Formats: structure tokens, C-alpha cells, sequence
């Protein structure tokens, strides 16, 4: 179905696989700084210039085995990027992990015309998903499922001492009048 996505994941892997260790290290450091700054209210409302992560860049992919999901993750959630796939929500942590982080990954199947995160409505507490982001392998386990209105925002905030990623899909299917949130907590050791 999703020709463009599959090709996207391939591109990303080849391309990250050929970036110099040093450069990957220095990029992760700058993301790590951003997330800390963001938890501390000192970020501005756009990524800092030197990350050279723009709206539309692909950062890696997500796998959810129990529901056969493997999708690229873009930065940003403007309508043109959500037409392509899952996007990191602006003002949330970039999904590299760490205490005091919470990345939100937004999927809109009404725009995308692809299932994307539709089946996250079958996940339950304890189910697992994996992120593959700038050479990091991260694992999360679901611990909160909630349906929420499109401008409700509280359960998307960073929690002190926690490493969270929320999966967000418009909901119910075909109607897109709410957001279903599926929050996972880091299951790798810190």
C-alpha cells in the first residue's frame, strides 16, 4: 500500500549508516541539550538552528510487532507532513529518550489515506513498541491509554523523572474528532 513510506525507511537507513560516528554523537548531544532546555522552559518555539532538523526530516522509524506496524518518523506535524506519515509534535521531546522526556508521535489517517497508527486501539498495558532513531534502539511499554479532545494537552506534558513516548492517532476511525493517546514508558535501563 504505502510504497512511499517503505522507500523512505530504506533511504533513511542507508543514509544514517554512512554518517560519521562523530557527527551522529554530536547530533545526539545537541538534541539532548534541546530536550533538557525544553524541559526547562528555555527553548523557543522552533528547533535551534544548528540541529539542522527541519520540518519534514526523517529521524528514523517505529516498529509495533503485535500490530504489524513499521513506519518512518518525521519531525513536525503540519498538514503536508501528516499526509506522508507519523510526525513528532512541535514543542514535545525529540524521541531519543532520557529522563524528563516525552515525545509525541502524531498520525492522521484522514490526511494520509493509510492506516498508520489506526490499530493502536488494539494495544493494551504491557504491549511494546520500538524506536530506531539516529542509531539508537529504544524500547517502550504501554502504561496509559486515554481518549482526549483535540486541544486537551495535559497528558502530553513532560513528567519529572519519566521517559515517555506517546502514540497519538485521530479517533474514532474515519471520524477524527478526538485523539487516542497510547503512552509507553522506557523499558530499557537508564
Amino acid at each position: 500500500n504505502n510504497k512511499f513510506a517503505v522507500s523512505t525507511i530504506s533511504d533513511y537507513t542507508e543514509k544514517i549508516n554512512n554518517v560519521k560516528d562523530e557527527e551522529v554523537d554530536d547530533l545526539i548531544k545537541n538534541i539532548n541539550k534541546y530536550n533538557y532546555d525544553l524541559f526547562n522552559g528555555t527553548a523557543e518555539n522552533q528547533l535551534p538552528d544548528y540541529l539542522n532538523i527541519h520540518e519534514g526530516d526523517v529521524l528514523g522509524y517505529i516498529e509495533i510487532p503485535s500490530i504489524n506496524i513499521k513506519l518512518p518518523i518525521y519531525y513536525g506535524t503540519s498538514v503536508d507532513i501528516l499526509k506522508k506519515g507519523v510526525g513528532v509534535l512541535e514543542g514535545t521531546s525529540l524521541p531519543v529518550g532520557g529522563e524528563n522526556t516525552h515525545s509525541v508521535l502524531s498520525a492522521h489517517t484522514g490526511l494520509a489515506n493509510q492506516k498508520l497508527f489506526t490499530d493502536i486501539d488494539k494495544l493494551k498495558d504491557g504491549d511494546v513498541f520500538y524506536l530506531h532513531i539516529l542509531k539508537k534502539d529504544l524500547a517502550y511499554k504501554v502504561n496509559q491509554i486515554k481518549v482526549v479532545h483535540p486541544d486537551e494537552i495535559d497528558e502530553l506534558k513532560i513528567s519529572d523523572d519519566k521517559d515517555y513516548v506517546t502514540l497519538l492517532t485521530c479517533y474514532p476511525y474515519g471520524i477524527n474528532t478526538e485523539r487516542l493517546l497510547v503512552r509507553g514508558e522506557r523499558t530499557d535501563l537508564s
